[PDB]
This record gives C-alpha cells, structure tokens and sequence, in this order.
C-alpha cells in the first residue's frame, strides 16, 4: 500500500445523486439502534463507512432520556457499514470521546477523539487502531474538532482544532499528523475571526475547509491548507449567499474578511465545494432553524462578493428537520476526477420535538453527477408519535 | 480474476430441488427482520445471496404500517446471506431506491437502483460498491427496471429499463454496461408491445429475458439479447400455456407477436427457461390472483403456438400466497452446464391479508435436477393471527 | 489444500473434559435464538462449529408453538460458531430440510439435507456451498440420514441413509461421495437388523459408525466402513452394557448379531468409541427416558459379549433432560492421535415439559483427556417457569 | 509469524488517557448484552479485544436472577471487539469455565478456563482455538487462576494458579506453557504468603505480576518471573501506600516480606506497574468497599518501605462502584517502548445494589501518555432504577 496523493481535480458538478441513507430513527423504533449525533462519512481504499458520536444507549432504551446533552463519558466515535443503521451489533468503536475526526491516508486510518471535562479535555490520536499521540487542552475551554473527516496527502493529514470561547476570540490550531504522530502545529492565521467544526476535502489545489463562525458571522469562514508546505490561509466565503444557520437574509454584497452580522453566538456545521465556476454551496432552507437543505451553484462564491446562484437542488424540504452537514470524497474511486460528496444529519427529537426525551439523527448522503438529474427530497421518515 | 463468459448450455431439467428458503415472516414475528418486497437471488464467484427492496423498517416496527406503498424514500436494495432472513444486522445495502437489478461480471458486482418522484426519477449505477454512472428519466413516468438479476458476458451486462405508461405504449430501453459505464443503449425493437420487470438468464446462445406485458397481454413478452453485438430481438412466448397473472384460461392457440387478450392493466413479474425440448415455464396456479406456483415443461413454448405441458411440478399450493418470480443461475459452479434456478416471492399482508397493516414477503428458491425428484410444496409458513 | 487422510489412531481416553456449551435455551429466554433439535458438531481445517436443524422461528416467537413436530417446510440445517447459541443473526444456513449430515474433506465441506413429504422425500448434496447431486426416495417412507457429521478419507465421504419402516425391515444404503458426486452406493450387509441415525468417526482402522436399531434392539448396531475399498460390514455392540433408550436392564450376556429384546419401536441416537481396551460407550442414565448421560469404559465392548465397565464419567445428572448424542473429532488438530469428542443434545420443552408449547435444545460437548480429570455435571440450565 | 519477545522497556508514564469503554450496562438495559464479571483486555498482533466471564444469560433475561453466583456450569470466557459491549451476537467463546486467563504469543492465542465442582475442578488449556492440555485440581479446593491476561516471551507463557484455602496457606503453582503444552511447573517460592488473581505484564526485565493476598495482607504480593530460565521470586510491594480492598489506612512503613495486617479473608484483584521512578499503583479510593479508582505515582514502591505518592490521577470517583482491575499492554504496537495499560471492572447490581437480582459490570480502560493530560472520571453510567 502507498499513501494517497491528491492528484485529481473535482468532477464537474451538474446535479447530485443519492449515495446513502440509513433510516436509523425509523428502524430504531424497533431494533437495537444506538442514539447518535454529529455523523459523517469517510472512505477507506476498499470500503466507505458511516461515522457518528454514539451516546452509549439505544433509542428505545431508557438511557436515551437526556441525550440532548453534548459531552458525557458515555460517548464514542463509532463507524458502521454504508447505509446500515448504527446498531449495537454492527458498530465499530474507533475511540472514546465527544468530538472527533477520522481519515484514511491510503495505508491506515487515523481517528481522533476528544474527551474530558470542559476545563481539562484532551485529544487521543489513534492510527491503525492503536493510540499513538495525545494532546492536552491549551485554553481549558472545551477542546473541540471537525466532526467530519480529515483529508491526507502523501501521509500528511491536517486537522483543525479550537479551544476557547464559543462567543468571542478563541485559540484555533491546525495540526499536521503522519502515522498519528505530530509533525507540526500552527496557530490560525488569516482573516477568519472564529473557527469551529471544519468540513474539508482535498484536490490537486490542496485541502479546502469550510467551517463555522459561532461568534458573529453568518457567512462561513474558509481555511485553505497546503499539506506539503504545512501552511494555511483563512478568510470567509465572499458570496452574499449566506450559508450558516441561523442567518440574516441574503444581501447583495457579502464579506470576504469579516463576519457578516445579524446573528450572534450560534451556527451549524456546514460545507461547500469551492472550485471557480464549479462552486456549490450547501445550506439549510430556513434562516431561523435547522430545517430543510439545499445545494446552490454559486460561481466563484469564494472570491466574488456579489455572486448569486445560477442553479440549485433541494435535498431536504423545509418542512423536514436537518442538522449538521459536511464533505467527504472517495479518494480511491476510479476515474480522472474526485466526485464531490456530502452528508446531511437529520436530527430528530429534542429540542424541536420534545414529546420524546431523546435526541438522535439519521443520515442522508449525496454525491455529484455530470448529468442533470431530477431531484427528490429525503426526509428522516420517522413518525415521532410512534415513540410515545 | 477474469470476466465470466457464457460458455455452457442449460443442464437438462427433469425436476426441481429445494435451493433456499428464508422463512422471513415467521422469524420476523419475533426478530429484527426488515420489511421487504421484490426479492431475488444473485451469485458472486464465491457466494450466492438473497436480494430485495427494503422498506426501511422491521415488520414488528410501527413503521411497517403502510408498507403496501411501492416507492418511498426509505427503500433500498439490500443483500444478505443465502437462506438467512433480511435482518437489520445482516443486511448489506447495495444502493438506495425502489426499483433495482444487480449482477456479478466475474470480477465485480454492478448494482442499479432507481429513486425519485414519478416525474423525475433517476438510476444510479454502482460498480464494485462505488457509484459510477447515472441515468435520468427519459419519459418522466416512473423509470423502472428488472427487479431480478442481470447477466454478464465478457464484462458486458445488459439491463432492460422502461419509462412511461403502465397501461399503454411506453419507452423501453436496453442498456449495455461494462464496469458500470454505459457502452450503448437502444430502444426496444421487435413485436413485444409492452415490457416490464424482465427476468433474465444467460447461456451459450446469448441472454434470454422473460418479461411482463402490463398493458394488454397475458402471454409473456421475451427479449433475446446478444451481449457481444449488443443487439436484441423481442416477441412473446408463442405457447397457449399462458403465464402472466391475472390471465384468461389456456386456449389451444397462443400468440407469438401480440398480446393474448382478456386481462388489461395488470400482471406479475415471472420467468421461463426457453430451451427447445428442455423448456420450462413458471406460473401462478390461480388465474385470478397471486396464489400458488407451478413449473410446467412445455416443449418449444417459445416458438410453438400449439404447445402444451408434458410434465410439471407444484412449488406452492394454490391455497398459499405467492408473488413475483424470477430467474438466476450460479455461473461459477463446477460442471459442463448451467443449472437453471428460480425464486418465488411469497407475499404476506396487504392487500390480501388486511388484518395487518404491513406488506412483506419471504423467499423460496429452487434449482433444476437431472433426477426426477419427488415434489413438496413450500408455503411462507407464517400465521397472520400472531401479528394481531 | 489437500484431502484429509485418516492416518492416526485414537488418543488414550482416561477422562473427558468440557469442550463446548451454548446455553441456548437460557439465552433464548431473552434473545433471538432459533428453535432447534438434532444438533451436532463438525470441524473445518480452521474452525469447529455447532450444527442443528432449525425450526424457522425463535423460542420466544409465537411460531415456536408446535415445534415438537419433526418435518416441516420451515426446517434447515444451520451452523454457528462454537459455543455461541444458534441466533437469527449468527446462523449460517447449509441447506434446507429435516434430516442432515455434513463433513469437511480437507478441501471443502459437503452438507446433505433431506426434505419432502413422507412418500416423496429427496436428498440434496451440497459441496463447497453449492448443490451438486440429488437422490430421490427409494422406499417412499421418510428417507433419512445421520443427524451428525460424516467422515472423509482421501476425498471419499461415506454416508448412511435409511428409507422405509421405523418398526420393521427397512432399506438402508451406504453412499460414497467425492466432491459431492456419487461414486457408489450399496445396500446394508451384515447382521444389523435395523439402522437409523449413525454416529461416525474415523481413524487409521477405517470409519466406525454406531447407530440406532429402532425396531427390536436395545443394543446398538455398528457399521464399519472401509472408505478406500468402499465396502462395509455390520453387527451389534456385543457388550451386555446396553446403550439405547429406552432399554432393558443390563444382562450378563449381550448380543453380537441380533437385537437385544425388551423394548420395541423406539430408540435414541447415540454413539461409542470402539477401540479395544480404549473403548468408551455413551448412554442415558435412565433406562426409561431421555434423561441423564454417562460415559462408561467397557473394554472390547464391540466383540466381548460379557464385557462390563471398569471406569466411567457422569456428564449429565439423571435429574436433567438429555437427548441425542453423537461423535465428532477435530481431524486437523496437532499431535500424533485423534482426540475423541462427542456432544449431547439437552432437550427442553415438549413432550416432557408441556407447560410450554415448544420443543428445543441446547448443546454440551466433551473431548477426551489422557489425564484422569475430576467430573462435573452439565445441565441445560434453563428454568421452564420463566417461559410461562 | 514469529513469537513475540519482550525487548522493550515501559514508556514513561506521565498521565493516563482513555483507551476503551463499553457502557455495557447502559446498553444492556435494552439490548441483548450478556451478564458478565471478571473482565479483562488482551491484544493479538492485529487487534485488541475485551474479555470476561459470561454468566450465560442477558441482563434483561430472567436468568440474570442469581448472577452474584461465582461458579455455575453456564459460565464461559468470551471475547468481543474493543469497546463494544459483550452481546449474544458479537461475543466469541474462548472456552468453558468460571476462572480464566488468555494471551497471544505472537503466533497464536492460548486461553485457559477452569470448570468443575469445588473439590474436582480442572483447567483446559486451549491453543489456536483447540484444546491441547488439561490440568486436574491438586488441592481439591477451587482451582483458580489470574482473571486477566498472561504474558509470553519467545513462545513461553507463564501462568499463576492457586488451589486450596482462601483463608489460610494454599498451594500456588506457576506453569510455563508453549503452544499450549506444559513445559514445566513449580511451587510458589519467596515471601508472599497467599496468592490469588495475578495481574501481569512483560518488559525486557522479565514478567511482573501483582496479585492479591486474600488471607492476611492488605499490601499486594508480587511475583517476578523469568520466562527464559522459567523461575520466579515473590515478595510484597514494600510501599506503605496499601492497594488491596478493603484495607487499613496508609501507615508510614510498609511491609516487604509479610502481609500488612488489619483486614483478613477478603481482597480485590488489582495491579501495578513497578518500574523504579516510573512506578504507578492502582487502587480503589475507598478503604472499605469496591468504590472509586485512582492511580498513584509512587517511586520505587516495590522496594522502598517508606515510599509515598508524588503524583496521581482519579479514574473513577469514590461515589461510583468499581471492582476488579488488571494490567495488559499492546506488545505489537509501534515505537521503542511498551505503553502501560489497565482496565477497571465497574460492578453493578448485587451485593451493593440489591433492588435488582443480577450482578454484572461494564469496562473502562486507560493507557499511559508521556503528556501530562487533564483528568476526567469514568462511571459505569447506568441508572439502576431503569431496571426495576
Ligand atoms: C426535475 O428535476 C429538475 C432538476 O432538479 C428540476 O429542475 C430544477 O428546478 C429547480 C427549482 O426551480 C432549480 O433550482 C433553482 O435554481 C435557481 C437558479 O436558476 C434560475 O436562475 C438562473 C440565473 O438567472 C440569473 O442569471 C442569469 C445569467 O445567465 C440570467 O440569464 C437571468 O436573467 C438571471 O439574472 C437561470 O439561469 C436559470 O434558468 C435556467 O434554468 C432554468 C431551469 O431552472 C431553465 O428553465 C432556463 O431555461 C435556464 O436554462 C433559472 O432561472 C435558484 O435561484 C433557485 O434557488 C433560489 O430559490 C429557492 C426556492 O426555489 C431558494 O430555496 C434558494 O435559496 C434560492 O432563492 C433564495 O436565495 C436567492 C439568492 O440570495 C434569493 O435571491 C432568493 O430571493 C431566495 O432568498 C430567500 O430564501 C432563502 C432561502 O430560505 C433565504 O436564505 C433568503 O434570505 C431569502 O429569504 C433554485 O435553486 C434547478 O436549478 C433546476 N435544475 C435544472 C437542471 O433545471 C425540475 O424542476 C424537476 N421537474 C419537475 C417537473 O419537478
Ligand atoms: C411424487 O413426486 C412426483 C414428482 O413430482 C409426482 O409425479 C408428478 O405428478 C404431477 C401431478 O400429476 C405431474 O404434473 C402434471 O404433469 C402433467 C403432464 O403429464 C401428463 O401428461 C403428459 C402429456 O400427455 C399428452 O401428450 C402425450 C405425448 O407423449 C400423450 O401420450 C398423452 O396422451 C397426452 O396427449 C403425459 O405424457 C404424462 O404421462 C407420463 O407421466 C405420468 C406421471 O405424471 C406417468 O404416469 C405416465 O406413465 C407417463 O410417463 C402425464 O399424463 C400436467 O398436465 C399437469 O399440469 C396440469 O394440471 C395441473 C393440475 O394437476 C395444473 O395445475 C396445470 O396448470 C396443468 O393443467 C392446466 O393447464 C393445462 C394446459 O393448458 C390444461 O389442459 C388443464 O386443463 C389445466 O388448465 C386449467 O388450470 C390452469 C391452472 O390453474 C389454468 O391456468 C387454466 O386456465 C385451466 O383452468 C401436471 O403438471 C408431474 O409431471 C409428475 N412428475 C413425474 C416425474 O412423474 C408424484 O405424483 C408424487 N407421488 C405421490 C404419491 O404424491
Ligand atoms: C472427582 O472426579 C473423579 C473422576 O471422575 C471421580 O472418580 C470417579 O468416580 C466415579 C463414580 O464412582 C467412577 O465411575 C464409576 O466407575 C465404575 C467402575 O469402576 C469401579 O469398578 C471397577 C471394575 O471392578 C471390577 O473389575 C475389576 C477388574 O480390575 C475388579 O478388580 C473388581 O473387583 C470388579 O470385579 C474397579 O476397577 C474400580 O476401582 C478402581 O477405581 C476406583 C475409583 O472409582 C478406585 O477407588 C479403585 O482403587 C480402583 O482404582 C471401581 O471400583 C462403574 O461401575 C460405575 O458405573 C456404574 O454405576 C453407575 C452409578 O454410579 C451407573 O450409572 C453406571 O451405569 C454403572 O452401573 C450400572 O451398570 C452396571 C453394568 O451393567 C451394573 O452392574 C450396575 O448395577 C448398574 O446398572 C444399573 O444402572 C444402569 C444405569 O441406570 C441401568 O442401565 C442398569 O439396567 C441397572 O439398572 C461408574 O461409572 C469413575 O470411574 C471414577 N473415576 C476415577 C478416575 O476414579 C471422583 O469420585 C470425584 N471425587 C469426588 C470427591 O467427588
Ligand atoms: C486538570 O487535570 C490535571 C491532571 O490530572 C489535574 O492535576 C492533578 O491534580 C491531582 C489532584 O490534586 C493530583 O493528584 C494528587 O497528587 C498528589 C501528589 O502530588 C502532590 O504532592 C507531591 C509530593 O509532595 C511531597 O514530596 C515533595 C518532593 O518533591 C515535596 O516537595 C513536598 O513538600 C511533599 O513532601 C508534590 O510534588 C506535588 O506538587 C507538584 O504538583 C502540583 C500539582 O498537583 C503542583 O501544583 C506543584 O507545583 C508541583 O509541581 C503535589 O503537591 C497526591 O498526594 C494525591 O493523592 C492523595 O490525595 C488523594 C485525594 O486528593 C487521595 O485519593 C490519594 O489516595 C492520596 O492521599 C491519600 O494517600 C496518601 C498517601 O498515603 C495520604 O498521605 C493521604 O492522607 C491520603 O490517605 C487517605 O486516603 C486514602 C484514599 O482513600 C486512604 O487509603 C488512606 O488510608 C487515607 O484515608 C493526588 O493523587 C495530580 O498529581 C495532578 N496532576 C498534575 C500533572 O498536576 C488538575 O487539577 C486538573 N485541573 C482542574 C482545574 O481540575
Ligand atoms: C458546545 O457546543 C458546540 C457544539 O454544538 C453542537 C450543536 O449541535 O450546536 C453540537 C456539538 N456537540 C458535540 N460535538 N458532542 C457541540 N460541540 C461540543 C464539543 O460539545 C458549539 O459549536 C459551540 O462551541
Ligand atoms: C420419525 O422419527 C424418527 C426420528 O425421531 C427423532 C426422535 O427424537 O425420536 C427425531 C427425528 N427428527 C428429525 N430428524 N427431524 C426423527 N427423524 C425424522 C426424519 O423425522 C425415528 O428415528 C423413527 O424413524
Ligand atoms: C471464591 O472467591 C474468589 C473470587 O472472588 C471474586 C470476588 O469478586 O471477590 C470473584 C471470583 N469469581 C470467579 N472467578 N468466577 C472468585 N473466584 C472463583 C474461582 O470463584 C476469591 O478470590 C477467594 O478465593
Ligand atoms: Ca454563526
Ligand atoms: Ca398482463
Ligand atoms: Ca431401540
Ligand atoms: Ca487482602
């Protein structure tokens, strides 16, 4: 086996096709399905799998009560076969904790989990299913990371972490790992003013991460990483097509180097593919809550502060609950280009559906097509009343 | 590994022996068995597996309510080990959608799933467990395909699709795939007037598909495909032994090039093995409903419009519910001939058994023997009353 | 891989040690454990597994009602990992039917299942998980076979079948298979007057089978098979230590060439290891019913009509229900001898425990030691009251 | 494959990081999780797994009633994937019995289980999943062994056994196995006065075991084994930091060659890493009961009868139930040193929580870091009230 190199460009994105869907909440009404949240997708050279943070209980289990909670000792990063639900019997534990990332470098997989109390959390870096390196909290305020896959080039796998305030300046670091060992880290540079939950993908240009500004911005910060030089830059998506949630209405001029104002101290993990005229942005349909999901083709969104959509695709109707979303690609697929993919977390239960005492989710996932495919919409599909 | 070539003839069929049976509905009364329909069987070079369209819920789950429905977002093609039931914990998702086919070419498996609304459906073609090609609806009216396995020769795997009316002329296409890529497609030619749900098998003569005419015919249309030239012909089974359901009583003269009249706008997926004096036809015993199943040896059924049975075998008693049936063979078995096999879907629940609110099925499967074996009958075996 | 040859003698048997136990009925009180009966054990070159005939329902499932029944369409030979219980999710179906045998030849496994009505049953012979040969009933009266493993030498695997009366002369045949194909069969010869459910093992001397005479005998018939010449002889165990059930009390003179009288038209599957001074016989402790199990060292039991025990070991107390028992060995273990092993079926439910409506079992298994080990007793361990 | 040699020293232990946690009792409230106790962890060259003694029933099963019991016929050593819970469907049975050890030698795994009545117990030694050797009780009083992993060097795997009184002088033996065969055994020598449940680890210095004195001592006995010479010595941890439970308060002078007095006829399995200035001891926080767990850095604890802690880490709060603890390491990890690891059994149910009728546990596990990591605490996390 050899380390994977990012040698291809993105395939032309003309629409999105269904890739995976687990119907976890439907099935979990009567099966031993683990309560999860913060899911993602990540590929090995021979298999692609679903990932999420378990809550250490099934949905029907009485311990599902209180699972709106973010950071218990009962959480772990688990993975399971593509489009199956996360069950007690099919889920593989990657590491223990309440914030994670994971990626395959072509030879083996690195997984990182953070655990601990708010003022004393630590990351453990696993490589080829063994713990290799550990990182202590540097700001003593909820050390946290991507909640979707990292990306590797020639064995080097950059990861974005943040430690510090969720509502003011924080201490963000980019770490560069190889075989689970720390090669280097650096403090965030550039014009992004707050960074959380980066969604990343790689292509010949380098590694691109679209993150969330939880503090003041409703445009998304972007970190661009060179995995060879092990350096990065940051800014915001310039486009006035705003993609955080909640968010103001779309103006006609966006902001490249500062948060677009209107909504403070909140946000949702999201993603984009920034590729000149082949640029597509994901966002919730609602500007107020985590409901609906759509993709919008916004040429040069990264650099053009006047850019608007010229094409789109609804993924989840506004009437249906969405949640976190993030990027991944099958770096080991055949062909001359990397096919852009993404997942959407479909959150069920609390806080929006409070007749149940749990919070969980299912997953839907799409990849790009060079065809102009007809669109459907993809709800979680569970009926809350059945759980009462 | 090499691509499989269709180098053998069919084994002489003198009777049928039990091959597989999953008892899924019996077991699912108290186990996490997924609700399915439209099942089939398909072999890899090292394993044969059961396939079906899941409904994204177990039978005992409250979401089983309403599963008579054909095309939800919660359906997926799943596969699972031969004669095991389709459980949450043992089922592998091949792709997402509500109409499917799948086949191994000797090197890897191609699976195709169609999803979408009626007017905007699309096929995604997967090869070696990755999405490779996509096909948009061409008639905007329920793009649909075989619901049983396709067949490959030297890497070329033909698949029959239909888009358009179920009750009038429609747009049927034969696609030719290799490694999931589209080599060619062509519009239906020949005398078949309506084509749905083709059941196919291969042998040195080429690929033979027995389909369903949903519009006017109660004889079955046949498509014969040359996978090297990538061309086909079509007609009907000439025999007056009629094999659709519902259907008129058997006359003494059949129809080779037009639908045999009497029953309109309905039908069931079925199959035959058309091999001169070694010809066997499957059909429901009832002419009115999907109940019973029998095999009948009808020499030269394809070409002889006077042909009648000379031997037969009951598979399912008329007192028991049947359903879809289709062909498959183990192309990788030892020996000098291909052993003909088939499955019968045993539908339980709605619409025929409406005291439950679900629709599901189990599977029984047979292969041919050169012996003249004694016959049994093979019911689903579940007691509906237990589910109340 | 090479075919296994029977090149070793039996290890000296000085006691028996615990080998496996699945506690299936205990666990099945609250888990998806399949109802079974007629279990056995059989080894591959890399793994040993438990085998049994499923009834196509779990114990807690409502379809467990009526499982005292021997021969439904819902039965199948399943296998599962050593000492695990037979669950819906871990059981591999080998073939469909209600009477079976199975054995590995060193390269692949042959499994045989018989299915059908009483007057029209048939065997299907599977090799390397594919159907290869079929055998129709020859006497039209419940074609039936060993219900424990067969044994192979240089690719030749003999199997004993019986078709015909259970209460008078029947038609017993010994078949010789290689790669699932029929090399030869022959009618029973020798002095055994009725043969059912042979338990077999192999060693340099050939293949030895201890069977059951269901008609008149309470001593056990023995068939000795030469797998090279493909010939056999038969007689009874000469010893007055009688080992069928039910049975008369032990006399002082046994019978070598005729049934020992007293009990007609009943019996239980059993086994022995016949090895001169290293001979050990298994039997139920009760002479009236299937309760208890003990091993007795009876020198030259096969040939000495006065032979009595000189050592023994209780396996199951008389207070606890037993059932079928049979022989197997790990032919692929290291060392200079084959270690004798056996299983005992521990039947729970009907007819003896009729407060439940089901019949099932668990398994306990022992192998021999050259040590003189202390003895325990090994009950099924389930409490019937829990199932009410 | 080659036998592993103990060529490395221990990594410097500056703190402990989370390694694994199964949340078994939480999950088992609504899933088919087996009741266990006496768990441990052990690595193969390609995977690390959790181990424990099953009770042959799930927690929700009615047979969980009475599982405080130590030695039934329904117990077995099982293993299952790291941090998954021990379920009916994912647990692999290693051998049958109620006292165990297991270890991989670099080529294959040896597992040992003891079963039998108190006066007639016996060990069966399994190697590469086959029974190889057996050892009869020598003192006829509950033959028993480590309840955590053994350690191997160049194919030789020492194991400590005890047979005889729990409350007076007993007969302890050290056995030396290779490929499951007995090379040698010897009677305990040295100054340790009573030995049970040794927790062992290996490094270039040899094999170090920290055991329990059940008779008079609240300091822990230590056995140091040379796996090449196949000889050993014994004494006690000299440190006045006492680590058994229950135990007296810590004095200022410990005892090197005799039990430290105050508590008789009780104890708990525990462990330490004895490595000069890199020495760390584990213990319950409570001196009265199995509650809490902490690690304490006690330089030269083995040899210094005045030694006190200079650093520590809380693992489980005193408010939470703990239980057995033991050592293991991944001998096949990359790097220049062996990373010390340990598990803590978190016992739930009887005798401390008697509103339920069962006794079970979950597992938490840590390994060492060269960083000074922030500490969390790791409770079982189940709510007993949910089980009522
Ligand atoms: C079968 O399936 C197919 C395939 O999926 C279906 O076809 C798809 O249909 C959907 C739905 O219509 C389309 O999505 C929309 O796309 C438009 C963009 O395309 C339009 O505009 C293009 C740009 O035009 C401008 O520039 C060009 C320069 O060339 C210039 O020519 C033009 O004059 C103008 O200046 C046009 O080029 C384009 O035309 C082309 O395509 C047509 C087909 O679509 C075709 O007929 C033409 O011939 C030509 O080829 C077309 O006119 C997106 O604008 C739109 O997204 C907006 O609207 C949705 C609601 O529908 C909303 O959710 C989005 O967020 C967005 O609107 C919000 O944001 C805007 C930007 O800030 C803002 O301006 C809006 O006011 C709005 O903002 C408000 O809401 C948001 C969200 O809550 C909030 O945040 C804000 O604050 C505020 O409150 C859709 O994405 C697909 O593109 C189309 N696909 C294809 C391949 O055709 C087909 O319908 C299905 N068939 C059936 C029968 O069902
Ligand atoms: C143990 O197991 C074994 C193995 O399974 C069992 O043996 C099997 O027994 C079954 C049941 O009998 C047989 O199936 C039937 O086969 C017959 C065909 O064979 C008969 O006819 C042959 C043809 O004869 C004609 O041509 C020859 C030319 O050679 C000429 O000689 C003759 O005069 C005549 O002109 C004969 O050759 C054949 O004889 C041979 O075999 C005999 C044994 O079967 C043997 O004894 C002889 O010596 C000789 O060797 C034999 O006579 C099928 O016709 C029949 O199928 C029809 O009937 C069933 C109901 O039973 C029905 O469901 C079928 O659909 C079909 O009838 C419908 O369709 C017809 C065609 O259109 C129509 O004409 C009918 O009116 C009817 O139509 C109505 O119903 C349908 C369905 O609902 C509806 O759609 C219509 O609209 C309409 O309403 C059976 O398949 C097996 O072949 C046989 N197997 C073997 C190897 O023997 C054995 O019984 C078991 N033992 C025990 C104790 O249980
Ligand atoms: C810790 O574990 C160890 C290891 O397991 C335990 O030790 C074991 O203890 C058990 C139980 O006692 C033993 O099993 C019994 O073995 C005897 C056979 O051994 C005895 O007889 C031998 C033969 O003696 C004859 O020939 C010799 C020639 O050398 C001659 O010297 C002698 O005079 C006589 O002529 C003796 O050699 C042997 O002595 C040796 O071993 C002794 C230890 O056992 C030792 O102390 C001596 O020093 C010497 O070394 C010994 O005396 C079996 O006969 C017996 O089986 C019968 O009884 C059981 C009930 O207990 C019954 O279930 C059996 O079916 C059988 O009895 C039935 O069948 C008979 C034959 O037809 C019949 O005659 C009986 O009347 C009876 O028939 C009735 O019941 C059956 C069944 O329902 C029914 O079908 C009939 O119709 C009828 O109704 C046991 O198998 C183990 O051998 C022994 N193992 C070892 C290694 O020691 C130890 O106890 C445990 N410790 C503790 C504290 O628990
Ligand atoms: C974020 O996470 C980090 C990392 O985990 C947290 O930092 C950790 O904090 C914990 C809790 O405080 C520390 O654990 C304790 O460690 C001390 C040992 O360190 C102290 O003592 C050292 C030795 O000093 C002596 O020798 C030196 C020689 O150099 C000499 O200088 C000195 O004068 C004295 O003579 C000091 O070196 C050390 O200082 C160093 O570290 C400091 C930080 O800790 C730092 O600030 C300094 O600058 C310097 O660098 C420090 O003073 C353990 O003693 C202690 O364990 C005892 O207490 C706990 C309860 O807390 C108890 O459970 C233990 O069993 C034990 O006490 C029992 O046993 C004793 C021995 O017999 C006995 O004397 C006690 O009376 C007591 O006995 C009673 O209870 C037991 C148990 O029930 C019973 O059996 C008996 O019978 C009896 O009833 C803790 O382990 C970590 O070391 C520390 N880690 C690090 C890297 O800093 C941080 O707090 C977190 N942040 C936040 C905000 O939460
Ligand atoms: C604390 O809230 C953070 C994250 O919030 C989100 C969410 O659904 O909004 C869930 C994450 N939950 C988990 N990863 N478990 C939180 N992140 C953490 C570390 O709690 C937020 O981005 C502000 O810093
Ligand atoms: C019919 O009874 C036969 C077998 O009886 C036994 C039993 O528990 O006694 C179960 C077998 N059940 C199964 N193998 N399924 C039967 N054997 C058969 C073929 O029914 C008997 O040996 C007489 O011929
Ligand atoms: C009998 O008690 C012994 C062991 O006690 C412990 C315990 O939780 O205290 C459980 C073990 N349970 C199991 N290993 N099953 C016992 N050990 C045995 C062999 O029962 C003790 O160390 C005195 O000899
Ligand atoms: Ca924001
Ligand atoms: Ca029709
Ligand atoms: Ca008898
Ligand atoms: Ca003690």
């Amino acid at each position: 086996r050899n380390f994977n190199n990012l040698t291809k460009g993105l395939c032309t994105i003309n629409s999105w096709h269904i890739y995976g869907k687990d119907n976890a909440v439907r099935i979990g009404e009567s099966s031993d399905v683990l309560v999860t949240r913060e899911p993602y997708v990540s590929c090995d050279p021979d298999e692609c799998r679903f990932y999420a943070l378990s809550q250490g209980t099934t949905i029907r289990g009485k311990h599902s009560n209180g699972t709106i909670h973010d950071r218990s000792q009962y959480r772990a990063l688990i993975s399971w076969p593509l489009s199956s639900p996360p069950t007690v019997y099919n889920s593989r534990v990657e590491c223990i904790g309440w914030s994670s990332t994971s990626c395959h470098d072509g030879k083996s997989r690195m997984s990182i989990c953070i655990s601990g109390p708010n003022n004393n959390a630590s990351a453990v870096v696993w490589y080829n299913r063994r713990p290799v390196a550990e990182i202590n909290t540097w700001a003593r305020n909820i050390l946290r990371t991507q909640e979707s896959e990292c990306v590797c080039h020639n064995g080097v796998c950059p990861v974005v972490f943040t430690d510090g305030s969720a509502t003011g300046p924080a201490d963000t670091r980019i770490y560069y790992f190889k075989e689970g060992k720390i090669l280097k880290w650096e403090s965030l540079t550039g014009t992004a003013k707050h960074i959380e939950e980066c969604s990343c993908y790689g292509e010949r240009t380098g590694i691109t991460c679209t993150c969330k500004d939880n503090w003041q911005g409703s445009n998304r910060p972007v970190i661009q990483i060179d995995p060879v030089a092990m350096t990065h830059t940051s800014q915001y998506i310039c486009s006035p097509v705003l993609t955080d949630n909640p968010r103001p209405n779309d103006p006609n001029i966006g902001k490249c180097n500062d948060p677009y104002p209107g909504n403070n101290n909140n946000g949702v993990k999201g993603f984009s593919y920034l590729d000149g005229a082949n640029t597509w942005l994901g966002r919730t349909i609602s500007t107020a809550s985590r409901s609906g999901y759509e993709m919008l083709k916004v040429p040069n969104a990264l650099t053009d502060d006047r850019s608007k959509p010229i094409q789109g695709q609804t993924i989840v109707l506004n009437a249906d609950w969405s949640g976190y979303s993030g990027s991944f690609m099958d770096y080991w697929a055949e062909g001359d280009c990397y096919r852009a993919c993404f997942y959407v977390e479909l959150i069920r239960g609390r806080p929006k559906e409070d007749k149940v005492w749990w919070t969980s989710n299912s997953i839907v996932s799409m990849c790009s097509s060079t065809e102009f495919l007809g669109q459907w919409n993809w709800p979680d599909g569970a009926k809350i009343e059945y759980f009462l």
